[PDB]
């Protein structure tokens, strides 16, 4: 999959494409409709399936700091776009171009001149051009006889509108199950593992892995979650008895340190039945279900007791998750008990 | 109008004065009674009307950081004092003088030796001297046969005591209309315009002007207000179609950035029907009415829609404000519609 | 009293001891049972009474930053241990030793090899060894025929469990009276006096003393308390009419400054009927009773009036405290009135 | 004078223009040659004189955290352009447009489509387009018989190249005399006066005015300088015996205070005033001495009386030579 | 290769081992002699080759805020150990164990009880036990007929002592050639690429990749260097014309930005790419020039074209001599 | 000894006094001449000896962020005044009073109305009143037949002017020997001991005591010094083999750690102790060596054993000459 930053970077010799346009934050089940429709049509006519997306978030152009939290990083957006069969991602920066352009010149410049589009696919909520004047309707009118438009209704399922907004609200509430339901996969973050307390190994209280994330990263509410931890492919040695590319049952504590801001979130994972230290490795953490809210501990005894209940509850939740195997990892490690 | 910092700076040859004494923060309608009475009496006997005020705030001398927010800056206090006909402002710093003095020596030193007063005007809540021992009553007793005292009752109107305290509560609540009512004018801040997002001009989402204020500045609660933006007299060129000294209809967003403190407040003004960038200019922003609370936006479309409703509501509120012309600006710009 | 940091620092020639083991934070009335039982038994057999305690807090080993607030500093723990007749304190750092040891090797290494114990005294909630496996029960089993164990039930009195946890909750609530009740003494902090506002002396609004404490220090909720201020023995001159080693009646304001963190707490003491400045001195502040919540002041007059009510209420509370003379200071200064 | 942010803000009905192009930081004597040629030309052929300038600095596009110090603010650049009779300033942001463009397109789009220029004026060092391919030469042909180019050599005078760089060098070493000579005027900063050390009045040690400036602002080296302070036009009252729009003799101490951040403290000669809240312009005439620490009141006051005598002399000299002296000023011969 | 944190993590059933002991920071040519002797020995006598190393640095135990810069991360130390055929790394933390121990106990506990070693290999400068009483000598006797000691002298070559210290010295002065010669390989750092100045593509001035490093990381002096950049194995897509696992010629600018903090910005020769989000390895070949400030686009681009020509030459040279050159690389002869 | 903050705190019934006036920072040998003359005089004529001093420093009134470093704290200044037999200290804050006053009024108000002085003692460099008009001369007349003035010349000894300035110079360069000679005693700091590197005990590398000081506190240059450490009187238990009120030989490392901030770390010779929570006084005797970085445990311990031998010698020397040595001390001849 190609990745182009700005119209100027798109190959001039590009001859034909089917194009979809959106922020696509989270690439949720609604987003997958647009992508699927686009990949289908590109296949039919032997064109390339192109996603036009936006970075920075279009909102943050007008309101820096008051931008929506990113359900996925841009990099993960790319990987997800690829995994659903996008051939090329064009990334538009509204501080560079396509901001003040009229709806007409937008179609002319982006869809025709830049992309050589024969088909365009948008959601019914799509807008474009200066002061968001252009709508799904405009696009259909301007594109008459020039290229075909397919406008897809927003996805409603089980009484919930599936959008980036709702996914963010679910995550913020700590309801990763409903977020996963809307995403069509386990919500996850990826990142390098750093040093924490310990000495991950024999000690049940020291995390198997510690990660930190900037405050633009959407993460579930502080608390403990059941999930899966996967060491990403690597040749580097692994301290302990965990193997790369296997999803390991884990109780996950999401926290907020600050006093400082960057209001930095931590993610601390206690991997069930394994003694490992993951420092320096790149690790994926998938969230499956909420287990409990955060609480303060006043003795090691109380703390470890609670830690043990987390593990028990996690084992239960994950044993269930494996049965919903469209969500579950291909290769996993979960012991029936301790 | 003269401005003197400390008793020592007052001209020795000053021969006669009518004096009023208070913090005078906000110079509200109650404060105007004291000032009016003082200016009247000074006119009668051909004396000078003197305001004795305090900086730093007397409270902050005992409780730094826990001082009341300043309804106006000291500089604006001066301008307002002048506008009601004060001839001289004496500024007392309680960390330098007049702090430990007995009520008797206070009258002797300040009113007689320093100011050569023949008339003094205070509010019924006035205190003075070490540990606030002296009252309106004391002042009348000590001044017997030495200079006349006029004690003015605190202003009650429509069931509300008009004081700095109540004005601050109204502002804090976001109720600028009642604050204006108590002030006897539109509450306003003044300050240099800096760079924000954009590029103020054709784009409706980029503010016409961005200003920042330190956290000692009283400002209304975060939200959107209808108000008027006036470029203060200047020879410097103005980017766009706004002229100096004209009050322009504006929707005003008051915000709080931090994470850092100084808990710095922002003020972002969207000037109705104008395309201008005000960087480097000195700008007055008068608040007229609350429009809505702050909210997070998840798409440019949603944001601009809301921005448009702000403008509609602002136009309505301001069209009304012009009719209460004792509050309204002399020269203004308000279009009937877009 | 000896103080040893780590097992290695304990004299090899130590021949016999009676040992108690716990965090002992606050040395509350429950803690005093363990200490009393231990000192008694050590007296009987002519052994030394040894406290084994922990620093850092065992919780913070697993959860740094999320550690319980310290009811007393380590130094005060030592002084209190001494005052109840402990001969030696052994301080264990769980990041250095005794963390991963089995229950069996813990008894063998710590109680026998290191301490030459003939008697050990723990609370029924005691745990030890890797992953807190060992309990009061384990200890009794492992120690069979090797040294005697005495397990003391947790202290319940007036329907309240007396533990570090409950003391912390009382303090956090601002209920120092119940905290004192559980501690068996007035809760107190000690620290150097620094400069504040003023000029402690004739001015009633300037504190007699200002102290700051780091955010790991447990302190009552922000507000005003009645208490006693004692200048610790010193040869350094004292500005004003307070003498060293006398407990002086004081109204105490506990505050939180930040914006910055270290979320630093202040303690400002207004000593009744005295004019003194305590800069540079080391001062103990004992808390006796809650007087009022914190509030913002908008005039010096209002502030001083409230200050006067604080003093009146304090005089009342302290006059009562003197009658409960098991709590009260040996040598005190309290005037019947102003 | 109009100010346009980006090509899109330019009036579509712009008939005809004479254009000059550059960063124009400082608007020094070399810059003034370009503007003069442009203004003289435009007034002749009926047309508007346009300056195309850049913000942020083209260097800062590639080297954030490594951009040259602003000799003047962008606001002062506008004011200086207007004073030399420019009719419109077009401000180009290289992160938005005109950056990755070819030389060929840059000309047609900017000079032709946007500005409809008959005449362009650039300095011999002018570069443009993608990776700065376009040069003083590129320009003269690419504009064949459409618009009349005019290249002006960089200014040498007294063996010295006059450029933004040399001005920045002169300032950096505290040689304000040479900076001014290159600028064609007193170097100045403008800013709101805040509270600082004590209160301005009878005391010689408390500054008449205190100002702070961000670290993007070029200031002379830390030290004391002779200069003039002006209260900008205002109806706000002035505490003390100073009125607006008169340049008052002052000794000026420039200090650094990390964490930015530069300070400017003005001791106005023979005045008792406190200028808190006013906007104030401070012009630098000549360097007086380096910064130094003090450990007694006597010593500090002694040196400050020397600063004052030194300032009187240097400023009296500035009044003769006359060319850069203020129109209305206040300078006493004696204390 | 196994990694054990503390003596307690070592498999109790560890039959027999050949052990080497040291900080091993940088795993330089002197270090490689120790590992070689250890690995060759262990493969012979059926046994496992073990490295005992230290984290945190033994100096940092006594001098926090004053610890020497890490030539490599602990993670890279593991990777280097494994590449030279070490079977297990035992990481000792002196704040937890082995610190206040006598020389006598250190041997029995670590080499005997924990590691069950028949053979130990240390450098002639080896010290241990309480207050470093134990030395190269202490070791040879205390291990009498139990385990066969083997002391190796520090490496001198070309009149130069090869040690972590001299490597740190070479890096500090920007002499990467000498650092590499002492290391037996190109010095490198590895890190996630973040966003920085602009976007990597057609523009020569926007870096292909931007990385920041904490102040514990040894980096060469601020300046420009010739080097190779490798995208580490990945299935993530790559924006632009670069694939993973090929070393691409690059000019590398190393910068400092307080408050830590070092930056590494790579301008990959003859490529248009943006490597945001990828893990990237940057090897340093030779110093090109010191850091310098710029005040025009032309100037900055001019110097950067010089950096590129200079890099081509130096890297072509690195391809001959051959011994440290990358296996798979990309280097064009001409622009 | 009484302490009065401001003229208003002085007992109205103050009958008669001999007064000395100055900053008195450090209370050095020059200062001691003033106090001696004042104390000897007052004990004679039945009266109280008064010191008028200043806080904040008179320089800091005009130059905030530029005030000279305190040779001692204000608290230590009180303690030193008392030790030389001053009966009352009057602390004047120039932001509150006595600042913009004329010379004439300063005398009548301070010396006459407030202090009711018969005798004043100042140094030949004394200045006062508005803009320091009043001088050693001004004083002798303005006090005509009311109160007997007495001016004392600044102390020269061994070709050296003894002043707060020269003391600050001596400290700054790390020459504590000369500072002490000028002070008439060992320079010292006093402070609460906190936790730092490791735990104080058997290990030579972990300091017996760790202290930090704000940047207003004058400390010797970064380096190692020979000195004495005293635990101030206390009933709090002491971990280890040290008792209060005995000066123990120590090697003292002074460090800087931005962002203030100075550190003082004491390695007490031949003791195993940890002094956390105690108030501790540290006296500086002689400079031993400059600061230096370490990169091995052996090296660091080696140098520290040298520091110890060096300290023993220097401190044994301090015990002879005798004049500044502590009354009760602990210094072993050998390890």
């Amino acid at each position: 999959m190609d990745i182009w930053y700005g119209t100027a970077a798109v190959p001039k010799d590009l001859d034909n494409s089917a194009v979809t346009i959106g922020v696509f934050d989270g690439v949720h089940r609604g987003h997958q409709k647009l992508i699927n429709a686009t990949v289908e049509k590109a296949r039919e006519v032997g064109a390339k399936a192109i996603m036009v997306t936006f970075d920075p978030h279009p909102v943050s152009v007008f309101l820096p700091r008051a931008a929506p939290l990113g359900i996925t990083t841009l990099a993960e957006r790319f990987a997800l776009a690829e995994s659903f069969g996008i051939d090329g991602v064009l990334v538009i920066d509204f501080t560079r171009e396509l901001s003040g352009t009229s709806p007409e010149k937008y179609v002319e410049f982006l869809l025709e001149d830049t992309l050589h589009a024969s088909h365009v696919v948008v959601g019914a909520n799509f807008t474009f051009g200066e002061n968001a004047a252009g709508t799904a309707d405009s696009l259909r009118q301007i594109c008459q006889s020039r290229l075909t438009v397919d406008v897809i209704d927003l996805l409603d399922d089980e009484g919930v509108r599936i959008s980036s907004t709702t996914v963010r609200e679910f995550l913020s509430e700590g309801d990763v199950a409903r977020a996963n339901w809307a995403l069509g996969r386990h919500f996850y973050v990826t990142g390098p593992v750093v040093r924490g307390a310990g000495r991950g190994g024999k000690e049940l209280g020291f995390p198997t892995a510690n990660q930190y994330f900037h405050d633009t990263v959407a993460l579930p509410a502080d608390g403990v979650y059941a999930g899966w931890l996967t060491i990403l492919p690597t040749e580097a040695p692994v301290s302990g008895n965990m193997e790369p590319e296997v999803a390991y049952a884990a109780a996950i504590s999401v926290g907020t340190n600050p006093t400082f801001g960057d209001e930095q979130r931590s993610v601390e994972s206690f991997v069930l039945d394994r003694d490992a230290d993951l420092y320096g490795h790149d690790v994926k953490v998938e969230f499956v279900d909420h287990v409990r809210a955060m609480e303060k501990f006043d003795s090691v005894e109380q703390l470890l007791e609670v830690m043990a209940k987390d593990v028990q509850k996690t084992r239960t939740l994950l044993a269930q998750d494996v049965q919903a195997h469209k969500m579950a990892p291909e290769t996993y490690f979960l012991q029936a008990e301790s």
